């Protein structure tokens, strides 16, 4: 009802979304931890395990939802609007996602050292990849 004296003041840097972020620190962490810190570098097989994974996360939360269904209260439209999102993003994993090549030792080791820096960002070596790890180049040859 009320609004304060002071409007919402805005950042003039525009922010980069968690789509890119978490992306890489999910490799990031994946190799820092004990999970696949055995395993220095890994292939484009893997870029697809994880890269798959991160996307179809959805389905993981949308699995919740699929849940509560026996709850005797689904979420008519925000269930297919979070399958919709998938859509979506498997669309653009299918355009050639922003993916490390992830064999990059050089690479791989500046993913180990993302402090969460937006910088580092471009500095990896982030290539666009479809399906199984499939370089996505616009026409160069």
């Amino acid at each position: 009802m009320r609004e304060d004296k002071i409007a919402a003041k805005k950042k003039l840097h525009q922010d980069k979304r968690v789509h890119e972020l978490a992306r890489v620190k999910f490799m990031q962490d994946v190799v820092n931890s004990d999970t696949f810190k055995g395993q220095p570098i890994f292939d484009h097989a893997h870029t697809r395990e994880f890269i798959q994974s991160f996307i179809e996360r959805d389905d993981t939360e949308l699995d919740e939802l699929k849940k509560k269904r026996r709850s005797n209260r689904p979420p008519s439209n925000r269930q297919v609007l979070l399958q919709q999102r998938r859509d979506q993003e498997l669309k653009e994993f299918k355009a050639g996602f922003l993916c490390p090549d992830l064999s990059d030792a050089k690479n791989m080791e500046f993913l180990r050292n993302w402090n969460g820096t937006f910088g580092l960002l471009n500095t990896l070596r982030l290539i666009r990849i479809n399906d199984k790890g499939e370089q996505v180049v616009g026409g160069n040859e």
